[PDB]
């Protein structure tokens, strides 16, 4: 753990929150506990909570790593943001499989209402849909779309609403990191019709999965997000290839600088840790020892 903790200090700068991906296997090893505990407010599940973990077989749930990682959060005052409600990836056979519009949306909603409902009151907002763009700005063709059409969006919102009405309800997706970029310019235009048509969307989610130079562009970037009109943004799975102090630093000054943005999140802890550990992308080395990143972020929070 670092002496200087960078979600204290961006609480002080006004926002939410500074937090990480993480889950039983992290939490029970190496320091993980104890730098989230010490260095961040808030946490991700980064497998735990998503369909093929959950909902292995129709109707048949397993909440065995998401209920561990809930309890450790609610144990240690650290925030939760669910991951990811709707998403074409990590996907069960038996959802794929389903070519009936009725079956799939019931399916869909339930498996929304299912698990908000075990979790009401206890999460701050949820990734109600992960990744539904592709990257001219056109919806992904995916069997939710292929199936249910456009409108399986308008309904996963409505029901993860009705769910918990305490959560705010958040789409999520990555590439939004420029905005000349044409999903930014996208999401930012289909989001605006939504909420104009009704639709609880309260934030856009940025993963911000950057490679090496990228942290300058959010500075547009985010404030494009923002515009939008949803009363929430926030950057939601930060990792920046070679870990670069100054993508850092543009970040998470995008955020200081945009007044909706509540928080950041850290893809992970540990470097040999990450889903792209071969780019040593993360603010703690493999010693579990804070990198200049880190030093940087609470340098420039201060
Ligand atoms: O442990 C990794 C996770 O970190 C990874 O997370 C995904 C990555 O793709 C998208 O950003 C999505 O929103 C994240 O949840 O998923 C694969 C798993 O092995």
């Amino acid at each position: 753990q670092a002496a200087q903790s960078v979600d204290q200090l961006i609480k002080a700068r006004g926002k939410v929150y500074f937090g990480v991906a993480t889950d039983q296997n992290r939490l029970t090893t190496g320091k993980n506990a104890a730098i989230i505990q010490a260095d961040f407010g808030q946490v991700t599940p980064e497998n735990s909570m998503k369909w093929d973990a959950t909902e292995p077989s129709q109707g048949n749930f397993n909440f065995a790593g998401a209920d561990y990682l809930v309890n450790w959060a609610q144990q240690n005052g650290k925030l939760i943001r669910g991951h990811t409600l709707v998403w074409h990836s990590q996907l069960p056979s038996w959802v794929s499989s389903i070519t009936d519009k009725n079956t799939l949306t019931n399916v869909m909603k339930n498996h929304i209402t299912t698990l908000m409902t075990r979790y009401k009151g206890k999460i701050r907002a949820w990734d109600v849909v992960n990744e539904a763009f592709n990257e001219d700005g056109s919806l992904r063709q995916t069997v939710f779309l292929n199936v249910i059409g456009e409108d399986y969006i308008p309904i996963a919102f409505q029901t993860a609403r009705a769910a918990d009405p305490n959560a705010k309800l958040y789409i999520n997706d990555y590439n939004l990191d420029s905005a000349s970029y044409p999903k930014t310019q996208a999401i930012v235009n289909r989001v605006k019709q939504w909420r104009a048509a009704g639709v609880p969307i309260d934030g856009i989610g940025s993963q911000t999965h950057l490679s090496a130079g990228q942290g300058a562009g959010v500075l547009q970037a985010l404030p494009l997000l923002a515009s939008a009109g949803t009363p929430e943004v926030a950057i939601t799975e930060l990792d920046v290839a070679g870990a670069s102090p100054t993508d850092y630093v543009n970040v998470v000054n995008a955020c200081l600088n945009v007044q909706s943005c509540v928080g950041i999140t850290v893809w992970g802890v540990a470097d040999p840790d990450s889903w792209r550990a071969s780019t040593t992308p993360l603010l703690f080395d493999g010693n579990f020892n804070p990198k200049p990143a880190y030093n940087a972020i609470v340098q420039d929070l201060q």
